[PDB]
């Protein structure tokens, strides 16, 4: 069966958010979403990823928090779902941390991330 692992609550994979200043970029089969406005933070990226064979495969969803828990960020694939390999996850990632730390953030990723990055 195919599982999930998740750096996020059932309630911050849920929320819905606004940004204050939008931005969305598509970047092959994913969405990048960011908020402009988010300047001098530190974010965290969690994310939940499907697990078969006791391995990451498929990013379901990633979203980008304040250390006060609000979201500044996310990435999920598009909504015709295309599917993707890592290395359009790790293309999608740079370009998030890119855009926030062009911002003035301080950006880290969760374990699960870390490990995904290699």
């Amino acid at each position: 069966a195919s599982r999930y692992l998740t750096d996020m609550t059932l309630e911050e994979m849920s929320r819905d958010w606004s940004m204050l200043i939008p931005k969305q970029k598509v970047a092959g089969p994913l969405c990048i979403r960011m908020d402009q406005a988010i300047m001098d933070k530190n974010i965290i990226l969690k994310a939940n990823f499907s697990v078969i064979f006791d391995r990451l495969e498929t990013l379901i969803l990633l979203r980008a928090f304040t250390e006060e828990g609000a979201i500044v960020g996310e990435i999920s694939p598009l909504p015709s779902l295309p599917g993707h390999t890592a290395e359009d996850v790790k293309n999608a990632v740079g370009v998030l941390i890119g855009g926030l730390e062009a911002n003035d953030n301080t950006v880290r990723v969760s374990e699960t991330l870390q490990r995904f990055a290699w």
